[PDB]
């Protein structure tokens, strides 16, 4: 096996702030997930491993110009999604099975839009999930909370059914289970803007389409290690297209600065054209913009992929260990 | 012994506030202990123990107001100090006889006391501290860099009776407790890096004696806040300076009585701190400007380092995370300590 490999420096061109509250958020975040999802671990040390993960700080790194509620919301959001996502392995757990999960999710949500906390089958998680729609709801046209029940269905579905040919169809899957139209919503959410009707008319497709692909790819690079013990490009590289380790990492790396200038040129032809002036759509695009850079400093900063026990010392390119349980970028093999 | 004590409410009645770059500032400060500092740890896996402990994080909560680069100063200073209250903490480190404790510890005098020099450090503290000395000390008035020696000199006299206490196996009584941690906590530093960070200089008050009951108040305040915070670490470790063992082993208090009255006394002196501000501010330097920094800094130290305590997994055990919770029943025994709302049956 390799068991090492090198990251070269990323493009890095887009804003990547913190939440002027990010530190607090974050602490107050890791409150909120005791309070309302330490039910969904097996023990003190399994919350205490999550809570580690440093997750509470995505929120604030994705929208750090946003009110301090709303990016206070969008961290507990974030947290709320993962803990679901990783931790609630069970059909028991979760509420449904993949068969039930359609319409079961359909009613838990149908219940959180009535301001309920989702039923029996969302016991370990529907306070979460009622906490959330009670504040994020609040500040959302109705068209953005139908949006909002959409998304929330089809990640329970995700989740329910979670219990490649070539690379094109490992991105077509990896985009459709990242939790794009979340994403989206939120970022719509943070900048107080409602994008809803310039979205279905597909203003977007293009930033979208290049700004999403950037995000996932970013991911699968710094997630690997983690991807490596245990759906993603970098596998598809090396077992379908039978590249060694470093070559599949450079090919990933040049695609994540295709997708990066593709998204700007996409962003920047919006703000050139007959909806560019609008000071929603700058404020959205800016949002985005945001959102791309912070999800990258977030994917380096977290031990989710640099192991449990480790703490980021802000290096982002070097030699990383593709087996150690705690790795870091070293500047030589 | 108790396994566990009850931490009631504190006051906390001063600011605690995050520096808005605080989450960043952590980040760069572990970034710069790990060039400065990463072979000083026996391991990776040690340095990695250290940087779990979040110090990085405790100037951006005392110097909230400050500019990012003194802020950032602030927050290394804050590492490296806490690196060598570790050190010279360590009777394996420095030594368990007298002859040992005292080569060890001269050699950190030196090391440190480079610092200032002329000539470049060979020593691992020696380059630290240089590269903290002449970050600061180029912020700095010519009275404020002397009375920056003087702050050093004081911090070492208090590790030096520390250490001593330890060898001589001694738990001083409170007065005699109190006096050596003004030195040992680093209060000159923590003045002269307050008005640092506020961007003033307060030699001439300090030296008529403007912020003399302000000092004796806030500090007092600050060393209790941290005692308080620091037992559970403390209370199987031996003759170490803190007041909880000097109203248990000196006094005789059981330790919840000890812990009520130390509260009590947190709550003493953060309202006479809150009385003696006031009296400066309603007093003839109280308009200044500057004057008002300073005080505002003391108030931002005061509640900041307070929540520092809270959060630290170097208090509440390696693996911790803070859910902001400030009172509560703490285990002494545990690996991992949080406030819970009841004892353990
Ligand atoms: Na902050
Ligand atoms: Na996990
Ligand atoms: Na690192």
């Amino acid at each position: 096996g390799p068991g090492e490999f090198f990251l070269p420096p990323l493009p890095r061109l887009l804003p990547a702030g913190y939440h002027p509250d990010a530190a607090r958020i974050e602490i107050a975040s890791n409150g909120w997930v005791r309070r309302m999802l330490a039910d969904c671990f097996d023990s003190e040390e399994s919350l205490l491993f999550f809570l580690r993960q440093r997750n509470g700080i995505y929120g604030p790194l994705t929208v750090p110009y946003a009110e301090a509620d709303r990016a206070q919301n969008i961290a507990d959001w974030y947290q709320f999604v993962t803990v679901i996502d990783s931790f609630v392995s069970d059909e028991a757990a979760l509420g449904a099975d993949h068969a039930a999960a359609a319409e079961t999710f359909a009613a838990v949500v149908a219940d959180l839009r009535e301001g309920g906390a989702g039923g029996p089958a969302a016991s370990l998680y529907g306070r979460a999930a009622q906490d959330l729609w009670r504040r994020i709801a609040a500040g959302m046209s109705a068209r953005q909370v139908d949006r909002l029940v959409a998304a929330l269905e089809a990640f329970l579905r995700g989740c329910a059914e979670e219990i490649v040919p070539h690379f094109e169809a490992c991105m077509r899957v990896r985009v459709d289970s990242f939790g794009c139209e979340f994403l989206e919503l939120l970022t719509e959410y943070a900048a107080e803007v409602d994008m809803s009707r310039a979205a279905t008319e597909g203003l977007f497709d293009e930033v979208h389409h290049h700004g999403m692909r950037q995000l996932i790819l970013v991911n699968d690079l710094l997630s690997w290690r983690k991807e490596y013990a245990q759906m993603t490009t970098v596998r598809v590289l090396c077992e379908v297209e039978g590249l060694e380790l470093q070559d599949a990492v450079d090919r990933l790396c040049a695609l994540v600065e295709h997708h990066e200038r593709a998204y700007i040129t996409a962003r920047d032809a919006v703000l050139a054209g007959p909806h560019g002036h609008r000071e929603d759509v700058r404020a959205y695009l800016s949002g985005l913009d945001h959102l791309i850079g912070g999800s990258q400093e977030f994917e380096y900063l977290t031990p989710r992929y640099f192991g449990d026990g480790s703490v980021w010392d802000g290096s982002t390119s070097g030699w990383i260990s593709l087996t150690a349980s705690v790795a870091r970028f070293r500047d030589a093999p």
